[PDB]
C-alpha cells in the first residue's frame, strides 16, 4: 500500500537534481507523498560507474515497486540488475544507443521513460549565429558515457554539414575536464559544453580554462550558462522530472512499463549570459538577444 | 553497509519536525548522509494511533538497522512491534510511565533514547511570576496520550502546592481542542498549553478560543509562543534531535541500545510574546523581560 520508488543518479549536478526534485513534486501532485504513502529512496553514484552497479544491486534486493534511473550510466546499471522490476529512466540522451530499449515505440520489456536528446544541429546553427566567424568548435567528452558518444556522432555530422572543424579531447573523469579544455581552448573558437555528466560535474573548471584562453563556451544545458557559458539552449529538467512522475504513477497503477512509449523532450529555452559575453569582448547579435527567454 | 534508519512520528507539528531535522543533521555530522550511506525513511501517523501501529508493523517488516520513535504514541507502537530491533525514542515526556523502558538507567532491552520531560513546577512558578494574581490554571489534554497523563500528575501536585485551582478539559483528537479550550477559558486566569501532541497540532484553535475569552496562554514549548502564547519555557527540539543521532550512531556501530542510559533534556529557553501580551492588556514584569533569551 505504500509505493516504494528507488532513485539512482550518476552524480549530483544541477540538471539531475532538478530532474529529481521534479519527480518528487510530480509524484506529490499525483497523490504520492513522502511520509504518508510514498517511500522515495535515493542514492548518488558520485560519478562512479562502479557505485552505479552497487546501487543497482542494493536497490534490486530491496524490492521497490519502481526503479528510476536518472542519467545514462545509472540507468544502464539498473537494466543489468533487473529484467522484471519496472525501470523508468529519465534525462537519458539516447536510450536506444545506450541499450536501455530496443526502440522508443512500445519498448516491450521492463524499461521505459524519458529522453533529453539534444538538438545538436540547432546548437551548431545557433553557435554560428552568435559567432558568425566560427571555424572551429572544441568539445570535451567522456567516451565511457554512451550519451556523450551518441551526441558526438550528431555533432560530427552537423560540424561537417556546416563546414566547421571539430577539435576534440576526452576526459575519463571529472578531474581531467579542466586539463582537456586547456588542451583545446586555443585551437577552438568556441567550446561546446555538451550533455555529458563528467563535463556537467566539472563545468566550473571547464569555464576557468576557457576564460583563460578567452574562448567562449556554448552550453547544451541552462545550468552551464549559470556558471559562465555565454549562451545555452537547454531543456527544463524540472519539468522533465514532473513528466517522469506520470510514468511512475501509471506503472504503480498497474501499467506494464514496456507498453509505455518513450517520450522525447521538446522546447528548449534560449538563455544568454551578457556579463560573461562582455568579459570575453563578445557582442551577442540583436536577432538573438531579442529571442532570449532569459538574460543574465 | 548502507545504514537504514526508519523514523516514525505521531504527527507533523513544529517541535517534532525540528526534532526530526536535528536527527538528520546530526547523522550527517556523524558521517551518515542521505544519498550515500544512509537510507532515512520517515512516516507520519497523522495523529492517528491506529496508523502509528500500521507504521510500526510496516517498518519492522523492512528490517531497518534502527527504528526511531519521535513522540510517545509512535514510540509505544514500535515497542509493541519489535523486541529486538533497536528503538531509539525521542521527545518522549516520560518513558517509564509510557512503558517504553523499565527505568532510565541501563534500560536493558531493545529500547533507549531521549526524554523531554517538562519542568512543570518551574512553569507554575513562572506563571505566578508573570501573573501574580493567578488563582486558576486551565489545561486541555488528551487522556489517550501517556505523556499528557504523566504531565497532569505533575501539574496537579504543583497546582496544589502553590494554592492554584486547576480547571481541566479533555480533547480526544485535535479537532476537539478548540471547544475544550472554550469550555474552560473563562474559568481560567491562564491556559497552560502542555507538551501534548493533540494540543500542539491544534494550538492555533486553542489560541483563538483563549484570545476570545481574553485569557493568556503559557506555553511549555517555544512553538506555542510563535503562535500567540504570551510566554513559554521550552526545550530546543532541534538540539534534542541532534543528540538523538548520537544514540543512533552508537547503535549502528554495535552498541546494545539497552546499555545506553536514557538522557533527560535540560536547559529551556524563556521566550516572551510582547505583542500577544499587549493585545491581552498584559504587562510582563521587568524581572522576567530581563531574563528573556528572546522577545517577539
Ligand atoms: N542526458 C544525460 C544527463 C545530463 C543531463 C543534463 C546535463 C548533463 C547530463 C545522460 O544521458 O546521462
Ligand atoms: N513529549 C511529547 C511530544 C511533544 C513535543 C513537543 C510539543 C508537544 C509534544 C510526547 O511525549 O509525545
Ligand atoms: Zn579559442
Ligand atoms: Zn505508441
Ligand atoms: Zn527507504
Ligand atoms: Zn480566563
Ligand atoms: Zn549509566
Amino acid at each position: 500500500k505504500t509505493a516504494k520508488v528507488a532513485v539512482s543518479q550518476i552524480v549530483e549536478h544541477p540538471a539531475l537534481d532538478a530532474t529529481r526534485q521534479g519527480l518528487l513534486d510530480g509524484l506529490k501532485a499525483k497523490g504520492y507523498e513522502e511520509g504518508k504513502n510514498l517511500e522515495f529512496d535515493y542514492k548518488t553514484a558520485q560519478g562512479n560507474p562502479a557505485i552505479a552497479v552497487q546501487i543497482a544491486r542494493q536497490f534490486v534486493g530491496e524490492n521497490p515497486d519502481v526503479l528510476v534511473g536518472i542519467a545514462t550510466p545509472t540507468a544502464q546499471a539498473l537494466v543489468s540488475a533487473t529484467k522484471t522490476i519496472p525501470i523508468v529512466f529519465t534525462a537519458v540522451t539516447d536510450p536506444v544507443g545506450a541499450k536501455l530499449v530496443k526502440q522508443l515505440e512500445q519498448p516491450g520489456k521492463n524499461v521505459t521513460g524519458l529522453s533529453d536528446l539534444s538538438p545538436v544541429e540547432q546548437h551548431v546553427e545557433l553557435i554560428k549565429e552568435i559567432l558568425p566567424n566560427v571555424k572551429s568548435i572544441g568539445v570535451v567528452y567522456n567516451p565511457g558515457e554512451a550519451n556523450a558518444v551518441s551526441l558526438m556522432e550528431l555533432l560530427k555530422l552537423s560540424a561537417a554539414k556546416h563546414g566547421i572543424k571539430l577539435v576534440e579531447a576526452t576526459a575519463l573523469k571529472s578531474a581531467d575536464v579542466q586539463s582537456a579544455t586547456q588542451a583545446i581552448a586555443e585551437k577552438s573558437d568556441v567550446i561546446y559544453a555538451l550533455i555529458d555528466n563528467t563535463v556537467a560535474s566539472a563545468i566550473e573548471g571547464m569555464i576557468v580554462a576557457a576564460n583563460q584562453a578567452k574562448t567562449p563556451v556554448f552550453g547544451a544545458a541552462t545550468s552551464y550558462v549559470e556558471r559562465g557559458a555565454i549562451a545555452s539552449l537547454g531543456f527544463d529538467y524540472y519539468q522533465i522530472g514532473v513528466q517522469t512522475a506520470d510514468y511512475v504513477a501509471a506503472i504503480l497503477e498497474g501499467k506494464e512499463p514496456g507498453s509505455l512509449d518513450v517520450q522525447v523532450a521538446k522546447g528548449s529555452d534560449l538563455v544568454i549570459n551578457k556579463t560573461a559575453a562582455e568579459q570575453l569582448g563578445i557582442t551577442i547579435p540583436e536577432a538573438v538577444l531579442a529571442r532570449a527567454t532569459s538574460t543574465k
